[PDB]
This record gives C-alpha cells, structure tokens and sequence, in this order.
C-alpha cells in the first residue's frame, strides 16, 4: 500500500505545517501537525477541557463506531518549546492521503498548555519518530508509521515542505518526480529514538565550505534551524545590524536586509537554504527588526534541522531495519 497527503503552512510565515487525516467511522477529519521529532498521535477531543479549546476541530468517539477505550492508559507528553498536553486513549482507524491504519492508539487530549489552545489551525500531532519514545502508560503504543510499515510497498516515508507554499508527505514509495539530481542517503543513530543524523559541515552565502560534523535531528514540528553557537554567529556577522537579543530570545537583524542563503552537508551533497527562508518577520507588528530563522541550539541540547532547513530538500525517512535519512535538492 501507499498514501500521499498535501501538507499546508498554517500561516504566511510558515511557522508549522497541518496536514488532514481521517479518524473513526464515519469518518472525522482533523487536520494534525506531522511531527517527525516526537511519537504521540494526539487529537483535541470531546473529551478536552472546554476552556482549552478555541476553534480546534475536535474527535468525538462516542461517534465512532470503531472507537475502542484502551482501558487504563494514559499520556502525557511535554514538547522542547514548553508546551505540553495528556489525556486518555483509544484504538481507532486512522487514515492519511489514502492508506489505513487499523487498531491506532488515538490519545485524547483531556488538557493542552495555552500554545495549543491560542492555535486554532492545529487539531492535533501525529508522531513519526520512533515508537521508543511514545509516552502510553502502563503500556507504549505504536507510530502509524510503525503499524504501517509491514502493509506499505517500502518500508518509507517522504517529507517535501514547500517555502510558503504546501507540499506533501508521501508513504511507501518515492516519487521520483519530486526532487532535481540524487538523493543522498546517510547514516541515522536511533540511540535517542530522534531521526538523529551528522552533517558535514556548512557554508554561509557563496563562502567558503566549512568541513565539520554536526550532529542533529530531523524534526518536521520544529520551525527553526538550531546549530552551534559557532556557527549561527558565522551566519549573523555576514547581515549589517543582526544582532542577538535576549529581550527578543534570538537573533534579529533589520528588516531592510537582504540575507544571505545557508548551506549544509549531507555527506558529500550540498542542500541550499535560500535567504528568503530564514526571514520571519517583524518581531511584532510595525516594527523594522525582524526574527532570524537560524538560531542558536546552545539552550537545547541538541541540534534541530528543523523546517527552515527541511523545506529546502525532498527528505526520505527510510525505516528499514536499519534507518537512514536521504536528501535531494528540489
């Protein structure tokens, strides 16, 4: 089997991307944040602390004839940005761009953290990273990428973010269409249950190549770009007034530049991050400082390739019994 589903930029900066997917019989269709840095399928629900909801679609169970309560399990699950979310669980089918899941947990939301309630475009997460680090008690659920993968043509799925634009995430197959040259394929730890890979190195604007190692993670529910320090500075110096701001939380830079594009290594491949990407627009309303798309990871832990960079590839998530990651240019 296959499915491929456009996925649509919740606003014009391209802060995350919602994609539709069927739940339950009849269907409901909730339009849900694919998330490639975590492992929850979560829905805002009938079942949602009714304060905590403003605008979501909400999942209904009691509507669906396939619901099943997974009796005693509970989630609760706490994301890098600080937001947070927990319910119940239920069994239902879930179906994205065509291909069905039977049996998937479906986590209902009983309390979501103000990020989520002051979002209206997001109805919920689906978890594509590995099912080590489902958050189920007492006992761990499954991706729909996991349940998936025996059923699918190849044991794969695709990311292809647009700039601005929709794009689409494919399972099972790789449309070769999609993508300019070839795909470059690299090694994945799962040691951390992440898609946690090493760049080789990076460039600023037609500078010089820097041949380096850097150790990240490909996250579609990330909006930024998170690096070393080293090398966000390299970045920055190249655009007249970026300064960072601790006021603001980041780096910022005058909104009457023009920025330079960002490229990074993925093996002895190149993926070019235009300029035009890395701009996010005024800090707030009227004003001439605008927020940089490349930051600093050095509060994190870890470093995030996250949709300011996935956006500039077709990225193959390949899950064989030994994962890798593959990017082209597009």
């Amino acid at each position: 089997s296959t499915g491929s589903a456009t996925t649509t930029p919740i606003d014009s900066l391209d802060d995350a991307y919602i994609t539709p997917v069927q739940i339950g019989t009849p269907a409901q269709t909730l339009n849900l944040d694919f998330d490639t840095g975590s492992s929850d399928l979560w829905v805002f629900s009938s079942e949602t602390t009714a304060s905590e909801v403003d605008g979501q679609t909400i999942y209904t169970p009691s509507k669906s004839t396939t619901a099943k309560l997974l009796s005693g399990a509970t989630w609760s699950i706490s994301y890098g940005d600080g937001s947070s979310s927990s319910g119940d669980v239920y069994t239902d089918t879930v179906s994205v761009g065509g291909l069905t899941v039977t049996g998937q947990a479906v986590e209902s939301a009983k309390k979501v953290s103000s990020s989520f309630t002051e979002d209206s475009t997001i109805d919920g997460l689906l978890g594509l990273a590995f099912s080590t680090l489902n958050t189920v008690s007492p006992t761990q659920q499954k991706t729909f990428f996991d349940n998936a993968k025996a059923s699918l043509d190849s044991p794969v799925f695709t990311a292809d973010l647009g700039y601005h634009a929709p794009g689409t995430y494919n399972f099972g197959f790789i449309d070769t269409t999609a993508y300019t040259g070839s795909i470059t394929y690299t090694a994945v730890s799962t040691k951390q249950g992440f898609w946690e890979w090493t760049s080789t190195g990076y460039a600023v604007g037609s500078g010089t190549f820097k041949s380096t190692s850097i150790d990240g993670i490909a996250d579609t529910g990330t909006t930024l770009l998170y690096l070393p320090a080293t090398v966000v500075s390299a970045y920055w110096a190249q655009v007249s007034g970026a300064k960072s701001s601790s006021s603001v939380g980041g780096y910022v830079f005058p909104c009457s530049a023009t920025l330079p594009s960002f490229t990074f290594g993925v093996g002895s491949a190149r993926i070019v991050i235009p300029g035009d990407y890395i701009d996010f627009g005024p800090i707030s309303t009227g004003s001439s400082s605008c927020f940089g798309g490349i930051q600093s990871s050095a509060g994190i832990g870890i470093n995030i390739f996250g949709d300011v960079a996935l956006k500039a590839a077709f990225v193959v998530f390949n899950g064989a019994t030994t994962p890798t990651l593959g990017f082209a240019s597009k």
